[PDB]
């Protein structure tokens, strides 16, 4: 349903910080997204909340979820771990045409992987979820959206 | 040395695209950055050039470099592989005080890990390298810099 702007942020430090604030009371976070494109975002935000027990769900396949574990290299994928979560974070790639996932497979994921009473979140770039119609199709509790722009310089 | 602005980009697809362009003639790419916060950027951009032979170097420790390999989950760390590279991409976290790495250590890494005649690149956010004085301290061939801003919304 209707999503109201809470606040703005700037830079990577604040991007991680508003996520930490959003999940402050959570024990177990699940990040669901498209392998390759979205996996790095799951690893980045899991790192920011590495105190929690975190998992990565590929596409909408909860049975293939793996632990997001801290190593000397950062966050890496660990063993299969289809435990439900008290915050489920959908990544923007899921909403992409062609395999993002269909809305009914997404709703089944929410039914299966999010514990009853848990929070549904989205983390995306360039307003992907709003643009896909997903604010009307899903009941997000919180969405964090970032925009990216930049420059290439040569020596 | 002096870095001249070449072009601007917007969004994730274009961010990946300018990187693909910058390394189009490369065969093996090394990404060096701080584990945890920078590893995901190495994985993201490696995915974007998954046709190449790519490695992740933790901090400035070449001997601990690992292959960046594509799996059904995205890019994951594989075996130790301290082979030099024809493009070395320093990640912005390396320039952060406190372990970002000392500049002598970074110069050593460029000498050990970058092939003679290879290209030295920077990939950072929020203009980290310029702000740390690294355009004066290092001779980058290309730097790709992105800024992030966004919003939090609630349901």
């Amino acid at each position: 349903g209707h999503m109201e702007k809470l606040k703005e942020f700037r830079g990577i430090k604040e991007h991680l910080g508003v996520f930490r604030e959003a999940v402050k009371d959570a024990e177990r976070i699940g990040f669901a997204g498209v392998p390759g494109v979205c996996t790095p975002f799951a690893q980045l935000f899991a790192y920011a909340v590495r105190d929690k027990d975190n998992i990565f769900i590929p596409n909408t396949d909860f049975s293939k979820a793996r632990k997001l574990e801290v190593t000397e290299y950062g966050v890496e994928l660990g063993e299969i771990s289809p435990g439900n979560v008290d915050v489920l974070v959908l990544l923007g790639g899921l909403s992409m045409p062609g395999i993002g996932s269909d809305i009914e497979d997404v709703k089944k994921l929410v039914e299966d992987a999010l514990e009853e009473g848990g929070e549904l979140m989205g983390l995306c770039y360039m307003d992907m979820f709003a643009r896909a119609g997903w604010y009307e199709l899903l009941d997000f509790d919180c969405v964090i959206n970032a925009d990216i722009d930049g420059y290439v310089l040569r020596g």
